[PDB]
């Protein structure tokens, strides 16, 4: 016997930063599971992002974005080594709306 | 450059077997991406379900993993064999916005 834990996409907003360190707000996908929210992907009208701001209980954290995907044109950037898991989510997401 | 390459899911049905190879229709969940189908999970009101045919190369079996439990009614989800993270992530994402 084993228990599905079901998730949910939020999206809110938050700070990303180019590689000339100016700073802009992006659209932010997490993950949800009671409690805890994992952010996965940034999407922008910017192609240059480098990092993204998430908040925590900690403080900020600083994370690495992957090489912006295309989808006037918006970019998805994924958060660096997501789980493989929790990408599949936000792609749902994203397709299912 | 790299293109983003939107994944769907749509349910239809299959027949599955029990391990007493009894055979009964199921929920099925499909992952499609750039016009190709795969067979992702199914769901059903029995646990004992050992086994899925699929309709691709022709008619084929394919094992399920151990079902997980979820809720008026008790469902029992089960991922087909080997199915990638990326598309138990699809399959659990649109049971979640359909619950």
């Amino acid at each position: 016997n084993n228990e599905l834990c079901l998730r949910n996409v939020f999206t809110a907003q938050n700070t990303a930063q180019d590689f000339n360190g100016n700073e802009s707000t992006v659209k932010s996908f997490y993950v949800t599971r009671t409690g805890k929210k994992i952010l996965v992907a940034i999407t922008s009208t910017k192609d240059n992002l480098k990092t993204v701001t998430c908040l925590t209980e900690t403080g900020k954290t600083v994370l690495n974005l992957d090489p912006p995907m295309r989808f006037s044109v918006v970019y998805l950037y994924f958060i660096q080594n997501i789980s493989s898991l929790n990408r599949g989510m936000v792609i749902g997401h994203i397709s299912e709306t």
